[PDB]
């Protein structure tokens, strides 16, 4: 029932999501010199620094605002595929189900701590 522990738990994955070599093209913002009609696609640009970043700031206040950060890294890399048999898309398929394996009991815990609190 601790109402603040996911933020380490994020931290924890978010360390796990970097040592994952499928996440190395959501690492950085996607490269506009690389990509040029990336933001006539994309609204919203979204990468694990940010993430990482914004957790790291206090500027979360709970972990389904981070997930739902984490879940425009996969939607944008969805909308942005020329093809869903592209190797970064495919990337990104599979950081996602890591991803949301991990984030489950994460958000659970929350919710439930924050059910507690009101209880
Ligand atoms: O060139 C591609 O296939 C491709 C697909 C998705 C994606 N997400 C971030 S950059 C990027 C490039």
């Amino acid at each position: 029932y601790d109402i603040q522990a996911w933020k380490k738990q994020c931290e924890e994955l978010l360390n796990l999501i970097f040592q994952c070599e499928d996440s190395e093209p959501f690492r950085q913002p996607v490269d506009l010199l690389e990509y040029p009609d990336y933001r006539d696609i994309i609204d919203t640009p979204m990468d694990f620094a940010t993430v990482r970043e914004t957790l790291e700031a206090g500027n979360y206040e709970s972990p389904m605002e981070l997930c739902k950060d984490v879940r425009l890294i996969f939607s944008n890399s969805k909308a942005y595929t020329p093809s869903k048999r592209s190797r970064i898309y495919s990337m990104s398929l599979r950081l996602s189900a890591f991803f949301e394996e991990h984030i489950s009991s994460v958000l659970s815990d929350y919710k439930s701590a924050l059910r507690f609190h009101k209880r």
